[PDB]
């Protein structure tokens, strides 16, 4: 039942208008200074592989990789920036429908 929630609102951020920053792992050849400053990243794809995979033994893991997807975000990005402004949009969306089901 756990892991029901988390393959909606995995579903619901992957179709998100303000997905695109998140979908896909940061290639660090093309962000100068992502590799230094980002110590564990994290996207969506990576979860969904490992949601497929089986990899996600609770809820609480499963959060954790989506809050560290948004402070990541948070770290790298300015508030103001592009990627900043989507981040918020995603993580906001993401605390709220996690709170409506725990
Ligand atoms: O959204 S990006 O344009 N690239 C996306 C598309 C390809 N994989 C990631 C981007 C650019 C610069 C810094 C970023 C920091 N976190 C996430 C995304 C960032």
């Amino acid at each position: 039942s756990d892991l029901t929630f988390c393959e909606i609102i995995l579903m619901e951020m992957e179709s998100h208008d303000a997905a695109w920053p998140f979908l896909e792992p940061v290639n660090p050849r093309l962000v100068s200074g992502y590799r230094r400053i980002i110590k564990n990243p994290m996207d969506f794809s990576t979860m969904r592989e490992r949601l497929l995979r089986g990899g996600y033994t609770s809820s609480e893991e499963f959060a954790a990789d989506a809050l560290l997807v948004f402070d990541n975000c948070q770290t790298f990005n300015e508030d103001d920036s592009e990627v900043g402004k989507a981040g918020h949009i995603m993580r906001r969306f993401f605390e709220s429908r996690w709170e409506e089901f725990y």
